[PDB]
């Protein structure tokens, strides 16, 4: 067997195929030759591993895009929340201011209701002193007129 | 075995080529290769296959995590919309409750100010009645006194 | 060499390389020997698949971290949303309590104003009667005085 470290089936630039080769053992100790059908079988797996890596890559890109979409929506939630927070605060201000000035107009109106009840009391006093001054006057015109009348009939 | 090919057998009676030393594995190698070299590669391809299947599972779990998040985000959207709507409902209840009270409070404003025009009309009509009583009692005293003074009739000196 | 199931190019421990082997047919029926550049081409693809699987594992690991950080924004939004739910119900009750209290004040002012109307009316009726009593008393003492002197010039 030619060449003493090597068995040659041609020369550089004039290579030969080796044909009618039985398939060899495929193991970590095999020193059998390998034929093309054995490389083909392996290449079929590799192709399938490659097609599968491509499908996973497409999947992983879309997952990443969905995560970014979800992030966009979390941030719209945040804005909406801040806006509700702000509208609560302005609605807080508008409640007490409005009730504050409803309460100021209640106190002004009680002040003049209290003044009106005072005047009604005072008017009611001097209205009863009048009902007496008018009946003591009425009695003393009667007494007086008929005392004078009495000194007329004395004649 | 011409000068295109070399044959170790025939169809149906192929032969294994045995005691083959490992050949150079490079992009110009014209060496035969042996079965432990193909074995070495096939082990890597097995490992890659196994690793793709682990990776697939992780991708599957990630997808389930993402849909969990989506579900919570949707719950946040709902509650936010319920808050948004309670706030408008409260804002419209507060406008109608203040305006109804400010309306009853200004119908009182007006009816009280009419009571003050009436207390002023009573107070100075009552102040004429006081001076009418005085000038009435004065003219009574003055009119009886001058009748009594018409005793001049009966005057035994 | 030939041992009828095998062709030998060496022996155990003194195996030889076959050289100047032209590329065999790669196909599922092929009985061509394969050479080193044919296995090298395939291993190149296996290396790329291995590189791709690692990159993808790294990408999938960053998305897992991304997802985790978003979880934390979601639970913060839930805190904020809950705070807002409380503040709104707290504000609802303050608004109800505040406008109920102001309503009480307005009814007790309405009470003392229609009493003021009842009393201002009563005063006016008692006051227009005084206008009655003062004018009749006037022309009743006018009538009394002028008949006493009507009779006292009868002398
Ligand atoms: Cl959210
Ligand atoms: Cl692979
Ligand atoms: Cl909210
Ligand atoms: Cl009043
Ligand atoms: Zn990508
Ligand atoms: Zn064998």
């Amino acid at each position: 067997k030619t060449g003493n470290g090597t068995v040659s089936v041609g020369k550089k630039g004039k290579e030969r195929q080796i044909v009618h080769v039985g398939a060899g053992e495929i193991s970590d100790t095999s020193t059998d030759a390998v034929n093309g059908s054995q490389l083909h079988a392996l290449a079929t797996v590799v192709a399938q591993n490659k097609a599968d890596i491509k499908d996973l890559d497409d999947e992983v890109g879309l997952l990443g895009e969905e995560i970014n979409s979800l992030e966009g929506e979390i941030f719209n939630n945040q804005d909406a929340i801040a806006k509700n927070q702000a509208d609560i605060k302005t609605l807080e201000s508008n409640v007490e201011e409005g009730l504050l000035d409803l309460s100021g107009r209640l106190l002004d109106q009680k002040a003049d209701i209290d003044n009106n009840i005072n005047n009604i009391y005072e008017l009611a006093q001097q209205q009863d002193q009048h009902s007496s001054d008018i009946k003591t006057l009425k009695n003393n015109v009667e007494e007086g007129l008929l005392d004078l009348s009495g000194r007329l009939i004395d004649l």
